[PDB]
Parts: structure tokens; C-alpha cells; sequence
């Protein structure tokens, strides 16, 4: 048939609306045909968001898609849980178990409070922006008492236009004073990209600086600029751009044209917009679910207005509900299911990580398991562990009394298990201290030609250095290089 | 939003309340857009807002007041979400400043089931730093259900 | 602008500008971060033509 919708644009939502219409095209299949509305508006502004609501509720929707902020939130959520009318969004998920909001931005905290575990972290600073609730803030609050963490939060969300350069400018060297090297960016692609300016023009992007960017947004912003330096700059991504569906769709994002799909010739796509073309996938499988089961819905095209003053029900809006909340569709952020209130579940966020050549996954966080590591297991090109070969002579080599109990360089002590370390901490590397074989020191078979011992190790390439009690002799300097003599006798 | 629209019909030259954490935003734009004056004895908004009279002073100002006054370095925060976060963001943008060593814990979101549960896991970890300065950021009957 | 972008503008660096023309190219860019930059200049800004 035909099911009507509605549509909350904020003034700007140029790439979102553009990918709203690209899931138009691709996810109609004609037997029923998803016709919406527009109401571009003011999230931000409660006046706005009731008059758009009551106005498509007056104009007979099923199902309202839209984005709001922390000025709207409880807005949408008090007039979609008594009139029952469903509401579809990508924007923050909302700090509770508010009824008939199906939210697809999947959630953040878990795999923000699982990476600073992961780097072990006790000292950073958590500059935030209000924005969304305060939702992120409160969970490392209340995770900082119990797992040993000194957040050291500002605020950064109230910066005028004007002296913005000053504001950032003295921030960080506030965070300069109690020498804060570790910076978690909780802000939007908008006001990430000014503090990332900021933090270049003083000089805080060299080697020692973390900034791991609490968004699902890593590869939307201008990482180029702070690629290069020495910050080890960590970060989210739900959109992978290595997969079926996603490498299918960059194909067909970057050939539309910037005319009447604006932001739509490039080859990434921002989270929002992508949140956007996973909806209106939930959205037609809903009421194709909604088709299967033979069940048609609401009769009204009636409804004059949201506040009636005894607020009326629509029967058919649990069963919507329903509808969408069992939507198990796969899409360009991953494994899109709903639990019974509307907060996604199973699904995986990739951790990457900014490199020289470029962005880098280096695991992944699901709710299930925990961060998962992947490969890049083996690749690390290590400097080298240097076989350094002794004998076991007192006071050279010998066995520690609790040789049992130990493992590695520390089975061992003596003269040349000082020696080595004295060596290692001058020379630069790391060693292996290795017992000989035989037994011997090294001496030539008079039949076989075959040196033996530590002499032996090292012609034939099974050692790299002997620091041992190792006489200098003629017939060993043709073979081996000597030191000048550590010992005299 | 139904109760403001049938004081508008009724046609009133002053709107007397109060509002919440979820209510602030939904006045404070029906009243900056169809000019109604605000007299409310809540808290007051974190931002200018026109047409809205808080007749509730202010706290951020004696509150930090408080703390330099005692000489306090290494307190604990227990706040709650409902009449709003204002308060919580004066105390840590303060801390940055001052050297402190904020222990921001929200208390609100307790069940009055596990009221005692969670009490119990709370103090628990007030002494993991043993935490002996808690400033009680909640109204009369969660003050009194803490005290 | 290559200075800036691998982080070599930080305190530590000097940085002389063998030109008569310091105020003359976009000095805003390396004025904070801790480089020493010096350099010469003919038109003084400060006196009477
Ligand atoms: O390079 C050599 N370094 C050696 C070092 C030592 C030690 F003193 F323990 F350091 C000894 N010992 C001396 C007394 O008997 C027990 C072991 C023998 C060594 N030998 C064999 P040698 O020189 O033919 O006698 C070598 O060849």
C-alpha cells in the first residue's frame, strides 16, 4: 500500500537528508511505498519540535524519524510515550528506558570505558561538551571511584565565537601546569575539528600527547592534520569501510552528484548519515513484517490535534512498536537489533587508531565478549633479543637459590650476569642469557675441524655475544673478536 | 505542555509554577515564543533565558565559597540528576583550577528496593579513598533518606 | 607549514629567517607553540614615512 511518515531535519542536515533519499531509491520494493514528510526545524528549541510533532500527528503518521538534542529530548519522549507514536533516531541514546523511541546511535560508554583500561590510564582530562546529555561524563564519574582514575573534566561547550583562540588557548595550558598528556575529546565533528586546530597551533600534537576522541565518528573529521607529530591519537568507528554492504555503497555514494544530493561525492560518510540509511532499512522492514502477518493499521486519517485533554490512544501504535523493535536487518553500521526498549544490541564497534600511513583498526568491542584485539598480533618488527652465551662458573654463572620460582634473565646471578646487564644498558638491547651446551670454553678438533663450547656458538651462528670468563688466545682471535680484557690474571 | 496551552487559552498575563529537569527546556521555549512571563520558585536555568523569573537565587557562588572556607582539597560529591547538573559542572570546572579531587558520584538513579542495597556499595566505595568530606547535592527527601 | 605539521615548532627549536621581509609572510601560525623564530627587516612600522 502506502505508509505515511514524517521527517525533524535540523537547518543543516544537508548530508543526513541526502541519505535519508538514497534509502528511499534502494530499499523500495513496491508493494509498499514509505511516502514522507519535511519539517526541517530547530532541534534545539521545544516550541518547534511540539508544533512539527502535533502537526504530522494531526497529518495521520505511523512513525516519526527525526533527530533531537538536549533541549528537545524530554520533549520527544513525554509526546511519543503518551500518544504511542513511534519515533526512529540516530541521535544520542537517551539516559533511560523511555518507551516507543527506537535509537540507533548503539551506545559508546562500555567501549570508551573499556579502552582507557586497555592503555591503563589513571591521569587524564575529559574535555566535554553538554550536547547530549551528560550521559558519557557520569559513567567514567562513577567508573573513576571505584577503578583508581583521576578525571580532570572541563567544559568545554560554552565558547563563544569570538574568543574561541584564547579560551582553548589558556585551557590547555591550565592542562600544561598539571602536565596532562592524556586528553579524551567527548565533542562532536565540529568541535573536535576546532580543538585539533587548537592543540596544533601551541604545540601540544608531538610525542607523549594521547587524545583518544570519544565518537563514532574517527574518519569523519580531518585526522591529516594531526597525523603527522608524534599524538597517538585513539578513537571509534561503526561505519567499517572494509565490508560488503558498506564497500557496495561507497560505490554508488561517490558517483551521485553534490546538486540534489548534497555532500554525496566522496568516500566517507558521516555516522548520522549512515544511522540515517540504516533506518529507513528498519523502517520498510517493519511494515514488510507488518505486511507478512496480513495486519493492516489505523484506520483514523481523523486525529485533529496531540493535545486533546483526555489524551486518546491509538491501539495500532503498541503494534508498530512491536513492528520495529523486532527488526533484526543488517546495514552499514553492523548487526542493527533492537532490545524491548529500543537501545541497540548486539553489535560491534571498531577500535582504530591513527598511524602515519593512516587509520588503523586494532580491535573491536562488542557487548557480548569485551574488546576483542585483532591481528596486527604478530606485526610489531621488534628491535632483536640478543643470545648472549655464559658458563656456568662461580662467581660468573650461577643459579639463584629459588631458580625454581623464576623464569628469564633472573635465573641467574654472578659476575657476568652484572657484566651483561652493564653491557645491555650501555650498548642499547635487550638479551638472553643462555647456558652452553657441552660445557666447554672452545677449542678446535684436531680431526674434525669443529669448534666446540662457547667458541663454537658463536662461528656457527647459534650465539651473538659471549660475556663469560672467555681467555683471550691467539687461536681464538682468528675466529672470534675479542673486547679489551674486563679481567686481568 | 497541555497545562501551559490551557493557561494560553484562558488568556493569562503571568504563569506561576514549577518545573523539573525534564520540564525546564519545554517552558523556558514556550515562554521565549509566545512572550508568557515565568515566576518559578525551581532552580535556576544555566543560561540566559528571557521571559523566565527564578525567584530561587543562586548556590554555584556559596557553595565553591564553602569549600575554600573549610580549606578542603579530597571531598566526595553525591549529587542527583533532577534539578539538573549545574552545580556538579561548577565543582569540577573548579577543581581544574584549584587542585582538588572531586569524588562525583550520582545518587539518583536508586530504587526505593534497593535503597539500602546500593547505600551499602556506596559507602563501600567512599572507602576505597576513605572519604571522610561528602557534600550532599540532593533536596529534602533525598537528603533525609541519605542522612 | 611543513614545521607545523610534523610538530617541530615546539619549545626547543630556533629558527633565524635569513630575509629582509619577517613581517611580511604568515609569522601567526608558529607565534604560539615555542619556537624562538627571529629574523631582519627594512620597513620599520614605527617612524614618520
Ligand atoms: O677460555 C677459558 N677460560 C677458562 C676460565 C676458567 C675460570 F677460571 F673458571 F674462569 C677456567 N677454570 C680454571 C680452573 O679450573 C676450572 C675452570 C678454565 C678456562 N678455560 C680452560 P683452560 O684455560 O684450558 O684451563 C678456558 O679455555
Amino acid at each position: 500500500n502506502s505508509i505515511q511518515i514524517g521527517g525533524l531535519f535540523p537547518r543543516g542536515a544537508d548530508q543526513e537528508y541526502s541519505a535519508f533519499r538514497v534509502g528511499m531509491v534502494q530499499f523500495s520494493t513496491s508493494e509498499f511505498r514509505l511516502t514522507p514528510h519535511i519539517d526541517n526545524l530547530e532541534v534545539a528549541n521545544s516550541f518547534a519540535v511540539t508544533n512539527a510533532f502535533c502537526s504530522q500527528f494531526s497529518r495521520g503518521v505511523y512513525a516519526i524519524f527525526g533527530f533531537y538534542d538536549k533541549k528537545s529530548v524530554n520533549t520527544i519522549t513525554s509526546f511519543c510515550g503518551t500518544l504511542h507514536v513511534s519515533f526512529i533516531t540516530p541521535s544520542f541514546p537517551t539516559d533511560g528506558t523511555h518507551p516507543f523511541v527506537i535509537q540507533m546511535r548503539p551506545d559508546l560508554k562500555g567501549a570508551l570505558l573499556s579502552l582507557i583500561e586497555y592503555y591503563q590510564w589513571d591521569k587524564f582530562a575529559y574535555l566535554y561538551d553538554s550536547d547530549r546529555g551528560l550521559s558519557t561524563l557520569q559513567a567514567v564519574l562513577d567508573s573513576a571511584a571505584e577503578k583508581k582514575w583521576q578525571v580532570t573534566a572541563i567544559n568545554v561547550g560554552n565558547i563563544n565565537n569570538d574568543k574561541k583562540d584564547e579560551t582553548y588557548r589558556s585551557l590547555f595550558q591550565d592542562l600544561e601546569l598539571k602536565k596532562e598528556r592524556r586528553v579524551i575529546l567527548d565533542c562532536e565533528r565540529d568541535k573536535v575539528n576546532d580543538i585539533v586546530d587548537q592543540v596544533i597551533t601551541i604545540g601540544k600534537h608531538v610525542k607523549g600527547y594521547h587524545y583518544i576522541i570519544a565518537n563514532l565518528g574517527f574518519t569523519d573529521g580531518d585526522l591529516l592534520k594531526i597525523q603527522f607529530g608524534g599524538a597517538e591519537v585513539s578513537g571509534f568507528q561503526i561505519v567499517d569501510y572494509d565490508d560488503s554492504l558498506v564497500s557496495k555503497f561507497i560505490e554508488r555514494w561517490s558517483t551521485l552528484e553534490e546538486k540534489e544530493y548534497p555532500g554525496a561525492h566522496t568516500a566517507t560518510i558521516k555516522y548520522t548519515s549512515a544511522l540515517t540509511y540504516d533506518a529507513v532499512q528498519v523502517m520498510t522492514e517493519a511494515f514488510r513484517n507488518l505486511r507478512k502477518q496480513r495486519i493492516e493499521i489505523s484506520r483514523r486519517g481523523n486525529a485533529g490535534d496531540c493535545l486533546a485533554n483526555p489524551a486518546v490512544p491509538w491501539g495500532q501504535g503498541v503494534e508498530i512498536e512491536r513492528a520495529l523493535k523486532q527488526v533484526q536487518v543488517e546495514g552499514l553500521s553492523g548487526n542493527i537489533k533492537f532490545d524491548q526498549n529500543g537501545k541497540r544490541i548486539n553489535y560491534t564497534i571498531n577500535i582504530m587508531e591513527l598511524k602515519t600511513n593512516g587509520p588503523r583498526k586494532i580491535g573491536y568491542w562488542s557487548e557480548v565478549d569485551k574488546m576483542v584485539l585483532t591481528e596486527d598480533d604478530t606485526s610489531g618488527l621488534e628491535q632483536k633479543t640478543v643470545v648472549v652465551t655464559t658458563i656456568l662458573e662461580s662467581p660468573y654463572v650461577m643459579m639463584k637459590k629459588n631458580h625454581e620460582m623464576l623464569e628469564g634473565n633472573e635465573r641467574y646471578e654472578g659476575y657476568c650476569v652484572d657484566l651483561a646487564a652493564e653491557i645491555a644498558k650501555h650498548c642499547g638491547f635487550k638479551y638472553k642469557l643462555t647456558i652452553v651446551g657441552d660445557g666447554k670454553y672452545g677449542a678446535r678438533d684436531a680431526d674434525t675441524k669443529i669448534w666446540n663450547g662457547m667458541v663454537g656458538e658463536l662461528v656457527y651462528g647459534k650465539a651473538d655475544i659471549a660475556i663469560a670468563p672467555l681467555t683471550i688466545t691467539l687461536v681464538r682471535e682468528e675466529v672470534i673478536d675479542f673486547s679489551k680484557p674486563f679481567m686481568s690474571l
